């Protein structure tokens, strides 16, 4: 038996990205930056967290058919950053993150899951920075780390 993940302080956000470029630049350099709303909602989960538990970000590049990894932010959202670094030349700001897991888990080991905040829509359905009910993340996490 695995019963790692069965913890009840974390929050988890499904991150969505367009360029392969981005999340190659995200996993060399350990930083990101969403939209100007989607910034908001994560930097507000981190700063509410207050260090006592993760923000977890489960990464997706558009129209792939798999999730490519997760990362854990390890920042609040610094908005007045470098412009044009992304793929996108007016993405304003920048995060810490960590990546802790890199590898493509196919949306077929996960489209069973499905998130009752999002009209019991598949996880493998979100949009960019969705965020997904503790007991839904705990689904997901392991089957990535479990998945060969
Ligand atoms: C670097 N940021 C991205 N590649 C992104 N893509 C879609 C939504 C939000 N962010």
């Amino acid at each position: 038996e695995n019963l790692y993940f069965q913890m009840k302080h974390g929050r988890v956000f499904i991150i969505k990205s367009y360029s392969e470029d981005d999340i190659h630049r995200s996993i060399k350099y350990n930083i990101w930056c969403s939209t100007e709303h989607g910034n908001k909602r994560l930097d507000a989960a981190y700063r509410s967290m207050n260090g006592k538990g993760p923000v977890y970000l489960l990464f997706s590049v558009n129209g792939s058919g798999h999730f490519c990894g997760v990362a854990e932010m390890k920042s609040a959202v610094d908005y007045n950053t470098c412009a044009g670094v992304w793929s996108q030349d007016k993405w304003k700001g920048r995060f810490d993150v960590r990546w802790i897991f890199v590898k493509d888990v196919p949306n077929s080991q996960l489209r069973h899951i499905r998130l009752e905040n999002n009209e019991n829509k598949p996880v493998t359905n979100s949009r960019d920075t969705q965020e997904v009910p503790l007991e839904k993340a705990k689904q997901v996490l392991k089957i990535i780390a479990s998945y060969k």
